[PDB]
């Protein structure tokens, strides 16, 4: 499999962290049915948490995990909701009382954030905001939000929306609510993603789209991602943003090969389509030599400073009625360069 | 495969309709990539619509869509939209002037909206009510609301939201504002549904699960019922209730051991694990009697009767405020019988 080829195998999973830090939680996962928020389902039930609400405004991503875990059902709950609906979300908060929210709900496809960028911020910072006011009012102990390294020097309106979500959430921080974030790369295979999108032009006798031959990214596979995550959210004590190394790039027109050689397919060609809007051609130095190692090889803590939140939220309001969002993300985070 | 066996294959599709009735217009999909909206927004591009706008709120499915239709690019424009946000749908219909509104974005699922009832009254009735309100001021001339069989003499909270969402769009009807609504059954191997469900208890080695051994459904194929309803939003004046005919219904049983037979996997078990809540052994009698006939045999029309939408509105907010969704259904729907 190109799965397992570029699998990451990290030498630093503890199965044991994780299962302390989980044991006997009612923990609520937003984006449940995702690609991430599946995986994040799974491995919450794998190591002990006794209930487990799963979050989503997908009817079919929702039914699809609830599905999955069949032989847990008695401690999963499918909530059907937008995380958007704040009085609906209070309800379900005062409801269970989850000691620990995994937030991976969220718009994450760099082109379509480009086309569609009042949906962008509105999902992903007000959807954002909405999750962690509703967290941090009724009393949840932990809050992790999934991150990504496209916030680093934000190039798009996702990655961009992302680095907002992390400035607010980290502002929220304090000793009763503890936040942390952690980026990452490339999911190999997830959603929407550039292996799946090979797989079906392979089936279908088409040549493959490769959008510059020299591009490169960062993978890793849901289950080492995941299970980091929680590894980094059980040693968090409240603030930090982390990010997870994720070894050697790769060339997608190596993994385009690769993935041709591997289904006997070299009667295809690779095409070159170009770069699409927003996207770099060689992400960024994932791992700052200055970031704060913790026990883990593949875990760093990189800095980062509160924001004051009376400003955070009156630009927050601005971005919901502005004329040019782009403008405006940049007022709060000087660094996007779009 | 299961899905040729069961096809209904009316012999009344007319490509000519559709062709002329989309000729060239500006057309909105709202849940453009689901299972149903996905198949609307290919039949309008081969149909000759002039340009798509594709609203959907889940990001993968509209990423899918948007790709599938990747050699049409220039014709399609992909909405990353809550039809809940009112305020940026009523944007893009100002930008975009759709003249025709094909609405299949909903939850459609009995058990998830049993569970979340709050939801799939917003979702369903709310998100209904905006789309066709914007649509309405934003002077789009036709309407069509994809509705369900299970509006019919309701027995769960899904169909009953369905029901209202009926109510609610041909009481908006009216010469400027063409709406139709069109019933229909199972499309098969629809999102979430029991065909996909089986083949995977199958490629897993489980047991079937079957609800019940007597229970039946009526089962099409999405690009039937797709055309059909295309074809009845060509006929439509305004106000119609649609219903399509969907030939006999199948027993769920027969299915599963036909499935069984056609993967050669008759060593597995059918186990009955029970009716799940708010559902219907045989559904309902398709078409009655007296149902008005049209132009084609594979599509009829029900009696339908506005209602007061000052009535209506009020008891929309009720539904947002009440203790008891349940309850607050049933005034609205009387002949709602909530298992
Ligand atoms: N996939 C990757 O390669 C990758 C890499 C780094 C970071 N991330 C981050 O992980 C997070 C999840 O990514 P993913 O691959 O699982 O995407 P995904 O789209 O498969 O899953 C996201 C889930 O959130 C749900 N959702 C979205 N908005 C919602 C809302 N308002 N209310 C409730 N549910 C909502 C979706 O329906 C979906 O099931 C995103 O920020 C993404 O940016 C992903
Ligand atoms: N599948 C069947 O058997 C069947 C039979 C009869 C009627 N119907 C009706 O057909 C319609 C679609 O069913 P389907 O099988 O395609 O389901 P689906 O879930 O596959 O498709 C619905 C689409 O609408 C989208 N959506 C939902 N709420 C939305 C919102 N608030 N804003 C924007 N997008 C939203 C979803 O993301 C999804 O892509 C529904 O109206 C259902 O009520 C379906
Ligand atoms: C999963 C998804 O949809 N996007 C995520 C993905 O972004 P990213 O945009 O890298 O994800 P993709 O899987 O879409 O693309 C991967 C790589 O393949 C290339 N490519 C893509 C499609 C194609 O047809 N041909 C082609 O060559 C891209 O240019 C990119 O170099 O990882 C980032 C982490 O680093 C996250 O921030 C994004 O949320
Ligand atoms: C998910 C979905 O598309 N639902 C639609 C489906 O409902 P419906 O609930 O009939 O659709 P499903 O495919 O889930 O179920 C079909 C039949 O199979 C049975 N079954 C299902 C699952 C299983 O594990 N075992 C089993 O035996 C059910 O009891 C039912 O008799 O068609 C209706 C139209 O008639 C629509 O109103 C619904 O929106
Ligand atoms: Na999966
Ligand atoms: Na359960
Ligand atoms: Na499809
Ligand atoms: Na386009």
């Amino acid at each position: 499999s190109i799965e397992d080829l570029l699998a990451r195998k990290p030498k630093d999973l503890d199965d044991s962290a994780v299962a302390a830090f989980l044991k006997d939680k009612v923990v609520l996962v937003s984006g449940a049915g995702g690609t991430i928020g599946s995986e994040l389902c799974k491995q919450c039930i794998k190591f002990g948490a006794k209930h487990l609400i799963m979050v989503d405004h997908s009817e079919y991503n929702l039914y699809k995990i609830n599905d999955d875990l069949n032989l847990y059902k008695e401690k999963i709950t499918p909530i059907l909701l937008s995380i958007l609906d704040k009085q609906s979300l209070d309800e379900v908060l005062k409801t269970y009382k989850p000691e620990l929210i995994l937030h991976a709900a969220a718009y994450k496809h760099v082109p379509l954030c480009e086309q569609n960028p009042h949906s962008a911020v509105i999902n992903n910072i007000l959807g954002t905001k909405i999750l962690c006011d509703s967290a941090k009012e009724n009393k949840v102990a932990k809050f992790v939000m999934i991150s990504t390294n496209a916030a680093v020097r934000p190039t798009n309106i996702m990655g961009c929306t992302k680095r907002v979500c992390e400035l607010y959430t980290l502002s929220m921080s304090d000793e009763n609510f503890e936040v942390a974030c952690v980026r990452f790369g490339n999911v190999l295979g997830s959603s929407g993603s550039v292996i799946p999108k090979f797989k079906a032009q392979i089936a279908n006798n088409e040549p493959l789209t490769l959008t510059h031959p020299d591009i490169v990214r960062y993978f890793m596979l849901v289950a080492e991602a995941v299970q980091l995550v929680l590894q980094a959210g059980a040693i968090a004590k409240g603030g930090e943003l982390f990010v997870l190394d994720m070894g050697k790039p790769v060339k997608i027109i190596d993994l385009a090969k690769k993935m041709l050689l591997l289904s006997n397919r070299n009667d295809l060609e690779i095409k070159i389509t170009g770069l699409r809007k927003g996207e770099k051609l060689y992400e960024e130095l994932l791992i700052d030599e200055n970031d704060a190692k913790t026990q883990y090889e593949s875990i760093f803590v990189a800095k980062n400073e509160k924001v004051d939140l009376d400003w955070l939220n009156k630009e927050i309001e601005n971005l919901q009625i502005c004329e040019d969002i782009s403008e405006a993300l940049l007022k709060i985070v000087p660094e996007f360069k779009h």
